[PDB]
């Protein structure tokens, strides 16, 4: 993995975390512990998320020895399967192969944390940080703005990391919304993935197409028995979902112009007939 060599960024995403020295601190990503020494210094507890197994081994003995050491438990594992204990805040640096996933399970994570300090590439702290029309608007970018506040902190070469990536990275620091919306994720995310399948195109076609068809036509028949609901032998799914469409001005409207609001009236307005994304 890519350990992160230079100081001054290290002690530059430390601050950025503003670190109590009351809060536990999860740090994901600790390699040979550079940043795991410096938020031993300043935290109450760190857990740090080993993602190398073979890391551990000198980890916990460079902080053998120090005043620091019964702070830092470190969990070896799957980071992504593993239930994660209450934080305050976290600090990472994040491979892109677990980068999207790693960021829901943050802001699904309860109880809250206060914020995330997050090391990722470049391009993907921008769909993070994308407002819409935006040329790298996305299902990302809706889907951790319904949730969090992002913000897009600092630049980082890749001239400071062990062995280089290819391409620059960024900082980034994500603050969870709690409340959060009364919102059901699940269902946003399947309406969101439909229309941004293709995202320059309209709703209207993004309803066309048959995988979603089975999927709304699954779902509708369980709405029906739920609720003793007779479908009329000439029924057809796609004609209404694309009164609904039409009956909410979003029929010729396209996923990259639409923000969150536009989405929470689309999905209201299919769950008043009837149709569940699940």
């Amino acid at each position: 993995q890519h350990i992160l060599k230079n100081p001054l960024i290290i002690n530059s995403i430390i601050d950025k975390a503003a670190l109590r020295p009351t809060d536990v601190v999860l740090e994901v990503g600790p390699g040979t512990g550079n940043m795991t020494v410096k938020l031993l210094e300043k935290a109450k507890k760190v857990v740090a998320c080993e993602l190398d197994p073979r890391l551990v081994a000198e980890l916990h003995k460079r902080v053998q020895g120090t005043p620091v050491a019964s702070k830092l438990q470190v969990l070896v594992g799957d980071v992504l399967k593993t239930d994660l204990p209450f934080f305050d805040t976290c600090v990472a640096n994040l491979p892109y192969q677990i980068s999207s996933p790693f960021v829901f399970k943050l802001l699904l994570h309860r109880p809250f944390f206060r914020c995330a300090i997050l090391m990722f590439q470049r391009e993907f702290a921008l769909r993070l940080v994308a407002k819409p029309g935006d040329k790298l608007y996305c299902r990302l970018s809706i889907n951790t703005q319904l949730l969090a506040r992002v913000d897009h902190l600092m630049k980082v070469g890749k001239n400071n990391f062990r062995p280089p990536p290819k391409v620059e990275s960024s900082v980034v620091r994500i603050e969870p919304k709690n409340p959060p919306p009364p919102i059901n994720f699940q269902e946003w995310d399947g309406l969101v993935r439909i229309t941004f399948v293709r995202k320059n195109k309209t709703l209207s076609a993004a309803f066309k197409s048959s995988a979603v068809q089975q999927l709304l036509e699954k779902n509708y028949r369980i709405h029906c028995s739920v609720h003793n609901i007779i479908i009329p032998e000439d029924f057809s799914i796609a004609d209404k979902i694309q009164q609904i469409l039409t009956s909410t001005g979003f029929s010729d409207k396209r996923a990259r112009s639409m923000d969150i609001d536009d989405f929470i009236r689309l999905l209201h307005g299919f769950n008043a007939e009837g149709i569940h994304f699940s």
